[PDB]
């Protein structure tokens, strides 16, 4: 599974871990993207309503599941089957999120 | 590796196989025994519904069911019970894992026992 971990205890939820498969999928290196928000995957044709749904989920520490258009480092458009799942502490605070990505195949 | 990232987060989790009838647990992390009192011998190959009991909110359970059945994500809090009967609040996520055709093939469930000071 390709995935990233973002730290919700830091402003704007920066990536703190990218799996080897994220690099394989997107072309971006772990040194290019750690410390950054995952929004860099979006581009001209990404559905902004779907982005707004993710933003709401993230802001409220709840789970997102959906499909959105993203772009690789080289500009290649792909369909990303995405989940973003809050990780909570024992007080119910959202401390991290895990985002899991699947590139929809051509067939 | 996903398992490792999770362990770095000290996160209790299970994985269920949506390709098998009734979505059985195929893997449970060591924290799942610690939290629930159930061994992997008691839990692997079963559905996680065994953690529910008399006062579990059946309307919340229904929301989980409807997410699982439709390959979507659940997030919520419900009353669960340890092997010894102890009730606990379980802050639960259930997240579909999909193949490259959009088929839900597994789920990952992440549990947090709510602290006594909350
Ligand atoms: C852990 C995690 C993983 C994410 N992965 C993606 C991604 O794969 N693709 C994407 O377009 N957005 C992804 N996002 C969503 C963006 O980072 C951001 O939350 C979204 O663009 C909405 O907020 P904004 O409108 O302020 O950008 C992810 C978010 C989190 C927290
Ligand atoms: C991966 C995964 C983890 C789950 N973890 C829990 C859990 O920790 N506690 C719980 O009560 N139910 C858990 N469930 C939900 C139940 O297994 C079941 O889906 C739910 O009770 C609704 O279906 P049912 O009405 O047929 O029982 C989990 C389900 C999945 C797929």
């Amino acid at each position: 599974q390709t995935f990233v971990v973002s730290d919700a205890t830091q402003p704007h939820c920066p990536i703190v871990y990218a799996s080897s498969g994220f690099f394989t999928m997107t072309g971006y290196s772990s040194k290019e993207i750690v410390g950054r928000n995952c929004r860099f995957l979006q581009g001209p044709d990404t559905d902004k309503n779907e982005v707004a749904k993710i933003r709401d989920c993230v802001k409220n520490g709840k789970s997102y599941c959906g499909r959105l258009l993203n772009y690789k480092k080289d500009g290649t458009p792909f369909w990303n089957l995405l989940t973003v799942t809050p990780i909570k502490d024992d007080q119910g605070n959202t401390i991290k999120f895990i985002g899991m990505q699947v590139e929809v195949s051509k067939y």
